[PDB]
């Protein structure tokens, strides 16, 4: 019945610290609390830890010692001012602290506080104070153990999701942003127990490159070893409306669930498949009568499964605001079974200014037309969902399954 999100006066400051996503938190923040969510809302502290020792036996759960010194000593380097020495700069680009992930006076703190914020989440649900966890500072799916990627420099989903399966446990991770969720997906690869899902665009020269057909004629890797057919991916072309990726992605959602019966749901909800994101690449919608995003929000939460709700990309700030307002009032709906009223008129608010020039809560798009793909990939994908029951001795009704597609 509880919906937790996690927030915090130091969490904001920092989640608002970094160049690339601004004050993006603080817009997304104040919207959900422009529009009276706050009360229906559980706050989630940031979990903080007793020691030094303490935060870096934590983070190098997943992350390397190396790799979190080498951030350490980035967020000190920019904060003394100090140029780097050619050895700074060689340590740097050994871990790919560079380029789409450079340095900054907070990169170190901004960082922790995903973790922070997504490892308080997971607790929440392990504990049962809240059926659904919100973190809007979280969702940073690149971050490799010993590599920044795609300006995720901690991946908070993979140290939430090591603390569910730790705490039979098994978690289905669902990826719905633009790219592929390609760090998770290797953090678990070996694991029957995590099942890792991305939908998302893969073209020639698009970030990150994985996710679709690769060359080793090119072949669908889907995890090794007791991980194998534990890593399912749907790869779709520019252009996917609503319905279709609703379509696309339904049947996938559903036969997981049936076949898995997941223990936990960790979901991304990158923002980056809105019509207007920057990138325009998906014509996703945050729409509510239908928004892509919201058909599968309420998909997941019907499942009735402790699930933790993250964000990630989405570089349009006000229309990510739009969307994810919208997705905090589907889950206290869904979940608390109370009906939350959202006026079609942004209330109000310090960032009111940041939602013209319409001032309106739909993102200002108009829909039209965009499956023999999606049919190919959902035959390949209802396969290895087989492969994978098979391998782990899993009970499923194979015919209720095939149904759904
Ligand atoms: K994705
Ligand atoms: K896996
Ligand atoms: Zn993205």
């Amino acid at each position: 019945m509880s919906v937790g999100i996690v927030y915090g006066d130091q969490y904001r400051q920092l989640c608002c610290s970094s160049p690339k996503f601004g004050d993006r938190y603080a817009l997304v923040m104040d919207l959900i609390n422009a529009y009276k969510l706050i009360p229906e809302l559980s706050r989630v502290p940031p979990l903080q830890w007793d020691s030094p020792s303490r935060m870096y036996e934590a983070v190098t759960a997943f992350h390397s010692t190396e790799y979190v010194d080498a951030l350490k000593k980035l967020q000190m380097l920019h904060c003394e001012e100090k140029e780097l020495t050619a050895d700074d700069e060689l340590l740097m680009d050994s871990f790919s602290l560079n380029y789409d992930c450079p340095g900054f006076p907070s990169v170190f703190d901004y960082s922790l506080a995903a973790v922070q914020g997504s490892l308080a989440a997971a607790s929440a649900l392990i504990c049962r104070h809240c059926e659904v966890v919100i973190n809007w500072g979280g969702g940073w799916h690149h971050a490799k153990r010993s590599e920044a990627s795609g300006f995720c420099y901690l991946n908070d989903i993979v140290l939430a999701i090591h603390r569910l399966v730790s705490s039979q446990t098994r978690v289905l991770y669902v990826d719905l942003d633009l790219h592929h969720g390609d760090g998770v997906e290797e953090a678990f690869w070996y694991s029957p127990r995590v099942v890792t899902f991305s939908v998302h665009h893969a073209s020639p020269g698009f970030f990150p490159g994985t996710g679709t057909w690769n060359m080793v004629l090119p072949i669908f890797l889907n995890g090794a070893g007791r991980g194998r057919f534990s890593a399912f991916n749907l790869p779709l072309e520019e252009g996917i409306n609503d319905l279709d990726w609703s379509n696309a992605i339904g049947p996938i959602l559903d036969s997981l669930n049936i076949v898995i019966q997941p223990s936990y749901v960790v979901v991304q909800c990158g923002a980056d498949c809105l019509a207007t994101d920057p990138h325009r690449i998906f014509r996703l919608t945050n729409f509510y009568p239908l928004s892509g995003y919201l058909y599968a929000i309420k998909k997941i939460l019907s499942w009735k499964v402790p699930t933790l709700i993250l964000g990630g990309g989405g570089y349009n700030f006000p229309d990510t605001a739009r969307l994810w307002t919208r997705v905090t009032a589907l889950t206290i709906e869904e979940v608390k079974g109370k009906k939350m009223t959202i006026s079609p008129e942004i209330p109000e608010h310090s960032y009111f200014s940041r939602y013209g020039p319409d001032f309106e809560l739909d993102i200002d798009y108009f829909p039209h037309k965009s499956l023999d793909s999606i049919q190919k990939h959902h035959r390949r994908i209802l396969e290895q969902l087989r492969n994978y029951a098979d391998l782990n001795k899993l009970i499923y009704d194979y015919d209720q399954v095939y149904q759904l597609y």
